[PDB]
């Protein structure tokens, strides 16, 4: 018909339950297209996966790829504002971002679904005419180096690299894919090889139609859609580039029977266990990976987790097939130990071992594989609803490795047992072709070899044969069994009728001095699942760091009880969070309406009848102790926010005073604490899904009468009920407080603007502001100054009050921060002053368009509610009165706000910083404005003694 | 060569016998006209005083006329023939950092003012006039007969005024101890009125006949010497004229035999179960260098091994016991033994009684002990050798009435030196304990219903009954009780009144010797008073003594019921001198440990070791549980104005439990749940004492160890993190904003108010404003307000301080409305500022030098300088130099500082107003003009009010 399009695709299989429109197509250059209809969405979105990536990398410049993806977000030869991409989605309520994995490189972004055309008109260009201007590349691998700077340290990265380096050296797995300013910039003008030059060939080389996936929704007709894409579109050049294979694992035999131990930063005790496995990704329609993954890595009773955790060895356990490239993957059984596995780590391989061999002698299980397909089946059918920034950057991805009619449905069906394939993967799990890895700071000065990229010091020893052969002859032990039918699958779907008197905003339909219960059936979505919020508030969960320790222990001691029994419905689309907060507890259900309270009893009844295993409490504590520890070990930024919110918040445990405290929690003082916590509470609820108003009584009932006859539980009296406070910081302060991180080379810095209170004008000029200010905040201290890769601006709402705040991570010291951030802002008191009125109006919509998008799925409408619950505002109403205030503040309004709350100048300027300086550090350009001398925080306590208490918001009914 | 005798002096007496501490100089003498005198010369004092005991009462009221001298003892202060400005002596005082008061008994009427000691002679003449010149004023007997009513109802439904009356009410109605000695407006106006007296006529016809000179006491103190205080008062009090009015006396006691073996039963208006066993006694006034009576009441009362409280209290029947001598009137004493009763008790009182008649039995038996007699000498001798310095206003007042008993040489040593000792004496008394005298009342709300009578004054319920015969010979065969034995020798008597030398390294305030986690011990060798004692204080925090209504209640039980069972033990240590205070407070307890030094050690040791090791006793857990409870329900009977204060606190601080709260905790209080509370409470502490007096550097950071050291062995003690160690904020109230709180009290039929201004945090800055601007106000409010308007008795201005924060404040208790009340004050506010404008440069500062004196007035004992500096530490603003530095600043500020001052915080317009009012409402419920008042925001909950309102600072330490 039309020259452009080689094929179209015939019906896409989709959920009976998704009432999006969907055609897949094939363009003549060969580029997989993916056509979303959804006239209701707010925000359109495209996206575009290239299936090249850092395997495909030069051996001489590490992390081309990445880089190139940084560079394709500064120009193109039809758009060549650096920031016009960037400016254009903020200006039209949108956003994006791309990545750069082994073999794909994916770029996404969504918009005003009013200016879907001209956003992806700018899209398209970076896959046609990139400028890679000399200046911005010079600029931008500093992004790059910084993004790797923050990964240095982080010890998920180090055993990433590592892995890759204890492999074939020849191998592009081996390669280091991020790269930094040393391979992107230092060792190539020293080899004299131009990078400009090396972007350019490489983006012609490999960014070819024919490798390229596209996927694109927006409210337009399927034709429309058709007609926008080969416009854009079909102008990309075909080079017929062959898909890159890597047949030859990795690992070959002199990388087998390998026993690597390793130092990382944080005190973590890891086994690690791989075993090389032939390329699985074509048996996808059975999946043999995934059946074995789900039996080895199985929670529940008679499993290989179940025996070793009662051993008290391991506390987590992890298994199944492993990505690698197309040609090879792994299998993994990956747990974390205790202080008594780590010095057993050859019995814990032997035990695992021992599984895999019952798993050889049961042979393969069709009803297991049954119930695998059933239950994802299920899952599919009433699957929600995704967003779509997300939905069209993961539909690219998969377009190139499925039909286009099976794109939406191949990653949760399963068609056939094949236990042909399952027996001949599990074939490769044996003892001959395992590699073992051991991370414990107890190898400190014990290794002998460093890692290149990150420093990583290990040491590599070959695994003695004696041991392998004792591996070899794994008799079958009585404790392992196979899994029992999954007693928790779902089978009454029945969506129940709209009550006659239902709401569209939850109603408060009971209040006692024990319950707030909030009620809503579900209007919207109508999935058979429902989500259970309920706040147990008591004063005795957080009055002293020994109290807010054993709250902690309480909980984490309680759900390592119930995982065994929950693991099941887990796996049926039942899941629950148990969380210790400043206030109680929280806990959460979601999942299918169906077997909900059998797991909500089961929870409340344990809670209130626990009986603490004195292993599990060691145990668990032991780890808590290295959790607290840890932080240490956290990134400057983070380090920063912690500190700003032990600043200004009127009670607030740190770190240290929880770990001194904990030396102090015994078990009979926490058998003790736990009734104690129980006996007077006041508990909060929204409930909300597919149940009744009578239901939902009859679920809080339930839960009031379980606490109250096994726990005996109390009201909470009014007066007892109370929030705390944000500090009052006074007219024209500038407070400063300064740390050090003593694990990571950057330093990190917030800056926190407090305005006032929140209100719907203080709210939205605060709102407005951030959103005018959001773009050139990017632009102009990452972008342009290369101050850092973490760069962030935005609201700060705590305890009532707001404010404006910058975060950053940088290498330079904070307080030049601080004047680049003072500049910044001067340069956008001109910024508004010039702005134009249609610009102004139209970061006016973009904001309103951001409010007023609706949820997309049961949790998202929940959470916004649960958030008004929890902050004791109860405005469900808040977006259309606060959108409808927004639409009629001017300009100046907005310049009042700046010069009266903001400024340098302001008279009610209220700025406190934190300061977080790196490892190793000391105590033209716009110019930065003269700043006041900063009053240094010496002690939070004093801080805080020393100023009021802001008062607490008035509820909205 | 023989005198030149002054003939207005009839004698001069000899020495004077004092304390060899006391370093006051003293003359004794008597007028021509037979006023006794005292002269007291101390040259350091910076407040002079002088008193008027005059020896006639209220039981000398005419019978037609009840409360005629009360009355008059009111209308003095309002206006002489010399000094005819109803309110000159008030005036003259406040602007001289002077205060006065008087009181009427049976057969006193006491007259006493202090002031700055500059002008002793000016108030001293203006004082004078009382007892020659007084107007009596027509118009002013108008007014102040209603301050009289209101101070009685006041007492109206007050259960001890009920009962005082009550007694009299149940002897020999002829007899004048039966009389109403208060007065009202039907006594006073209503009633001679309807009878044509001439109520004016009745005062001077009063006054004449008995304020004669022969019945006149005077004491004066100030920095004069001796022989200029005689000129002075020889000057001044000589022209009293002596009608030579002879001493009234009452030979005839008011129980006679018909008024024996009675018992009453009596409705209280709390919840309150008391037992009063009373016997009447022959006047043993004259006996006062033997004291039989205080011999037998030291034994019987006694509260150590062997007591008849000890055993009461196991039977568990009592809790507390008052036994010994009770003061009547020249010619007629009382004994008394008085109980409270636990429920058991109320069903036992004939048993109570039983065993009371038995220990009385056991003293029959063993007979006087001149070895006991010997104890009490000993004490009271060491008591009077080492007393403590006196405030000169209270201490010209007690000498001043008992002037009247002793003579010149021994008013200071009479009632605390004993010489003799007279068994005879000890058995006469003891002889008139039995059961054919006694008189027997039981208080308890069990009467209810049951009652046949009513007392005409207060109302009072009862019943009266003959005790039955068979029950009296019951008493009468009392057999000796085993559980009964004397007691011991006291082994808390002190021995060691060594003055430790003053270390070369001490200093003028208390020095922080002492700074850790666990413990912050500031210290100061006394270098003032020199006496062998010593103040010990501790403040221990723990956030779970006030973390919720529950523990609150379980803080208050544990040392409630830890102080029991420390009783018998402490008593002793009690009578020897030393004494110690353990209360909760809502940052954790409160110890105090204040006496003689020597033995101190001891019982501070065994304090700490019985908090950190404490046994509950599960018999006396139920019955401290129960009366906890009648003590918070009996909240609802306080006074109107005392609820307005307490509402106050309740709204003003962060947090805050009020009575319901605790009483709706209580039955949740188990002794298993209290068993847990106590080691938990224990566990995490932070100790800051204040360790002052006789002590060295050494033993005191000894004494601060040893309370550590016991608290970690035996309850595992570890130190809070100073983030723990918070103090509360008061509620920062907004600009021109005025709430109302309102309540009713159930039981009283008067109102209450307290109308709080707030101004600022605390800095020299504002509280000097402030106490200036309350000094100013302080006395014509008064006038205004009460002698004026006669708006009621209880008539309060002047600073409030909490939690750092600070304000101006007035309290009334009226019959009249709240609201009258509220336009009433401000339109005080308004004449304020006026009287202000027109204030004179020298009389502004003359009262800038009033306040001066005040502040700087030296503490005259130890207690009272430790008190200064515990203030400093617990209000944590550590700032001991401050009576120096405000007083400078003081000195500094105008007349235009304090209207800036009051027009920008406190005036009605002001644009820092910030106006919060408590109305507490009665059971039931020309002149300068008010201002008209905003619309006020009425708080209908405490906890929403303290949520929308931001918390102040907490002030900066020194
Ligand atoms: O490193 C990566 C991720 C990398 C990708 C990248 C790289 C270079 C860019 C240059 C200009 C604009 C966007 C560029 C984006 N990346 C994402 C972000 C975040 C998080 O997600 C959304 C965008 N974003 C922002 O911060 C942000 C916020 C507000 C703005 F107005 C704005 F323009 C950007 N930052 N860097 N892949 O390999
Ligand atoms: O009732 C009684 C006691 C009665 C004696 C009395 C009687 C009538 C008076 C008339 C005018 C002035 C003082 C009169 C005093 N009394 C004492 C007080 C309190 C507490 O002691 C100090 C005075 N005082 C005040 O409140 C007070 C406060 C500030 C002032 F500037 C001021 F002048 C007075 N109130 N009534 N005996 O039988
Ligand atoms: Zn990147
Ligand atoms: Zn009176």
């Amino acid at each position: 018909n039309n020259p452009a399009i080689k094929r179209i695709g015939n019906h896409i299989t989709k959920s009976p339950e998704d009432k999006r429109e969907y055609r897949g197509l094939e363009l003549a250059n060969g580029i997989k297209v993916l056509l979303i209809s959804d006239p209701t969405t707010d925000k359109s979105s495209a996206a575009l996966d290239v299936h090249i990536g850092s395997l495909s990398d030069p051996p001489n410049i590490a992390g081309l790829s990445h880089f190139l993806e940084h560079m394709l977000f500064l120009g193109t030869k039809k758009y060549p504002k650096e920031n016009e991409y960037s400016q254009f989605l903020s200006e039209h309520a949108g956003s994006s971002n791309a990545f750069t994995s082994g073999e794909h490189t994916n770029y996404y972004f969504d918009v005003s679904h009013e200016h879907l055309e001209g956003a992806l008109d700018r899209f398209a260009q970076f896959f046609l005419s990139p400028l890679f201007d000399e200046s911005a590349k010079d600029r931008e691998v500093n992004a790059v180096d910084s993004e790797h700077e923050k990964n240095v340290m982080n010890d998920a990265w180090r055993l990433f690299q590592l892995e890759k380096a204890t492999g074939n050296p020849k191998h592009p797995f081996s390669k280091f894919g991020t790269g930094n300013k040393y391979t992107l910039e230092t060792r190539p003008n020293q080899e004299g090889i131009d990078v400009r030059q090396e972007l350019l060939k490489f983006h012609s080389a490999y960014y070819s139609s024919n490798l390229m996936a596209v996927v694109v929704l927006g409210r337009e007709s399927l034709d429309d859609l058709t007609n926008l894409v080969v416009k854009l579109f079909s102008e990309v050049e075909n080079k017929n580039v062959p898909l890159p294979e890597f047949p030859e694992h990795p690992f070959q035999e002199e990388h087998l029977k390998q026993l690597y131990k390793i130092v990382p930063i944080k005190d973590i005790r890891n086994l690690y266990v791989t075993f090389p496995i032939p390329d699985l990704q074509k048996y996808y329609k059975s999946n043999p990976g995934h059946y074995l993954g789900h039996l080895i890595g199985h929670e529940g009773p008679g499993s290989l987790l179940s025996e070793l955790k009662s051993k008290g060895w391991v506390n987590t356990l992890v298994g199944g097939q492993k990505e690698g490239a197309r040609g090879f993957m792994f299998f993994i059984i990956n747990v974390d130990l205790t202080e008594e596995g780590l010095l057993h780590v050859e019995d814990i391989i032997l035990h695992m071992f021992q599984y895999i061999q019952k798993l050889r002698a049961e042979g393969p299980q069709e009803w297991v594989f049954q119930e695998l397909k059933d239950l994802n089946a299920v899952a599919f059918r009433f699957k929600d609803k995704e967003r779509p920034r997300g939905y069209t950057s993961k539909i690219a991805g998969i377009l190139h490795y499925y039909p286009l009619e099976e794109v939406l449905t191949a990653e949760y069906l399963l068609e056939e047992f094949r236990p042909d394939l399952i027996e001949m993967v599990l074939d490769k799990l044996r003892p001959e072709n395992v590699r073992v890895a051991i991370v414990s700071k107890s190898f400190e000065g014990k290794t002998d070899r460093t890692e290149e990229w990150y420093g990583t010091q290990y040491k590599q020893e070959a695994i003695p044969d004696e041991v392998i052969k004792k591996w070899q002859n794994a008799d079958l032990n009585g404790k392992f069994k196979l899994p029992t039918k999954n007693e928790f699958i779902p089978t009454n779907f029945e969506i129940l009728p709209l009550e006659k008197e239902a709401t569209p905003y939850p109603a408060l339909i009971k209040d006692t001095a024990m319950s707030k219960l909030w009620f809503k059936q579900d209007d919207k979505f109508f999935l058979p699942k429902a989500n259970l919020n309920f706040e147990f508030f008591s004063p005795f969960a957080y009055v002293d760091p020994l109290h807010s320790n054993m709250a902690y222990l309480y909980l984490e001691l309680l759900k390592d009880s119930l995982n065994e029994y929950a693991y099941a419905a887990e796996l049926a689309g039942l899941s629950y969070d148990l969380q210790n907060t400043i206030y109680g507890m929280y806990l959460s259900v979601k999942g299918y309406n169906d077997k909900q309270p059998i797991l909500l009893k089961k929870i409340i009844e344990k809670m209130a009848t626990f009986e603490i295993d004195e292993k599990r409490f060691e145990i668990i504590k032991e780890a808590y102790m290295r959790s607290l520890n840890n932080f240490r070990a956290e990134q400057p930024h983070q380090h920063a926010m912690y500190y700003l919110r032990l600043l200004m918040t009127e009670v607030a445990w740190t770190k240290d005073e929880l770990k001194e405290a904990l030396d102090d929690v015994t078990l009979p003082r926490l058998k003790a604490f736990i009734p104690q916590l129980l006996s007077r509470l006041h508990i909060e609820a929204l409930l909300h899904g597919n149940i009744t108003k009578q239901a939902a009584l009859g679920i809080m009932q339930m839960v009031e009468d379980t606490l109250i006859e096994h726990a005996h539980t109390k009201p909470l009296l009014p007066s007892q009920l109370v929030r705390y406070r944000e500090v009052q910081l006074p007219d024209r302060g500038w407070f400063v407080y300064q740390q050090r991180n003593e694990v990571h080379n950057n330093s990190g810095i917030e800056i926190y603007y407090q305005t006032d209170m929140q209100s719907t004008s203080e709210n939205m000029f605060l709102e407005l502001f951030a959103q005018i200010i959001s773009e050139p905040a990017f632009n102009t201290l990452r972008t342009k100054e290369q101050l850092g890769y973490i760069v962030f601006s935005g609201p700060r709402r705590a305890n009532g009050i707001q404010g404006l705040r910058f975060i950053i991570q940088s290498e330079k010291p904070p307080h030049y921060l601080e004047s680049r951030v003072e500049a910044f802002l001067i340069t956008m008191e001109k910024s508004i002053e010039d702005m134009t009125e249609e610009a102004f109006q139209k970061h006016i919509q973009a904001l309103a368009i951001r409010r007023l998008d609706k949820p997309k799925k049961l949790s998202a409408e929940s959470a916004k509610y649960w958030g008004e619950i929890i902050s004791q505002q109860y405005n469900f109403d808040r977006d259309n009165t606060e959108v409808a205030y927004l639409k009629t503040l001017t300009k100046e309004d907005i310049i009042k706000f700046y010069k009266e709350m903001l400024a340098v100048d302001a008279p009610r300027r209220h700025k406190v910083s934190v300061h977080v300086l790196a490892r190793e550090m000391d105590s033209n350009l716009s110019q930065a404005p003269a700043l006041p001398q900063p009053e240094v925080i010496q002690n939070m306590t004093e801080f805080k003694r020393g100023l009021p208490l802001f008062p607490l918001v008035k509820p909205h009914i």
